[PDB]
């Protein structure tokens, strides 16, 4: 595979992302400015753990749809075997939908968009897990410095997916080969865009996999 075959990858990628972002950036920054009120954030603060739960649970599992789209449209993915496809959806899909949040993440006054405004961790107060959720907020704070470009988070969560070091695949030799090229992608790509700087700033591997160890 060639350079001009390298660059019809990142294209796809990114054409994929674009599709199957579920929620424009454009929305997202117009709608920084509606926040929840105190009135709103006690409403949700008085909810059960449990009902709580369940609308995290659907929003999540909604995302987590949309990270599956994502993946079917990647030419190479289709390629791999039934296995491998689901180990990896299996290992990275979540991954994938924390990296996505940022962009719904506000760093300014540490909000977050849930169900139609932002607002901050406090929101969540009836899960009883402020711990895992400070850390889900100072994750996304660090990605958000990065400005990431929509290209570079549909190259960057393409990486996360893509990840030959999973327990259980059966063709490692097939999905290493998909993976080296979309971490060339990823490289060509940003210094297409004069980017190289982030590459020293990303998080540490499996930084992102510890932070889905308590969940
Ligand atoms: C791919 O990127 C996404 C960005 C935002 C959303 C938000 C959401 O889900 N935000 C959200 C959930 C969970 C925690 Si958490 C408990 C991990 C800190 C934070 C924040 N969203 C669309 C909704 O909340 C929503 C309201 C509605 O009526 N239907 O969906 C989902 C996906």
């Amino acid at each position: 595979a060639s350079l001009t075959e390298i660059e019809h990858l990142v294209q796809s990628v990114c054409k994929s992302y674009r599709e199957t972002c579920q929620l424009r950036l454009e929305d997202l920054l117009r709608q920084r400015s509606n926040i929840f009120s105190r009135e709103e954030v006690t409403g949700y603060q008085r909810k059960s753990m449990w009902e709580m739960w369940e609308r995290c649970a659907h929003h999540l599992t909604e995302a987590i749809q949309y990270v599956v789209e994502f993946a079917k449209r990647l030419s190479g993915f289709m390629e791999l075997c039934q296995n491998d496809q689901i180990v990896l959806l299996k290992a990275g899909a979540m991954e994938v939908v924390l990296v996505r949040m940022c962009r719904a993440y506000n760093a300014d006054n540490r909000t977050v968009f849930f169900e139609g405004k932002y607002g901050g961790m406090e929101l969540f107060r009836a899960l009883g897990c402020s711990e895992l959720i400070s850390s889900i907020f100072d994750f996304s704070h660090s990605l958000s410095a990065l400005h990431f470009s929509e290209d570079e988070i549909a190259l960057y969560t393409a990486l996360v997916l893509i990840n030959a070091h999973r327990p259980g695949l059966q063709e490692k030799r097939k999905v290493e080969q998909l993976q080296y090229n979309l971490e060339l992608a990823f490289h060509h790509h940003l210094c297409k865009t004069h980017r190289q700087s982030i590459l020293a700033k990303l998080p540490p591997k499996g930084k992102l996999r510890s932070l889905c160890s308590q969940h």
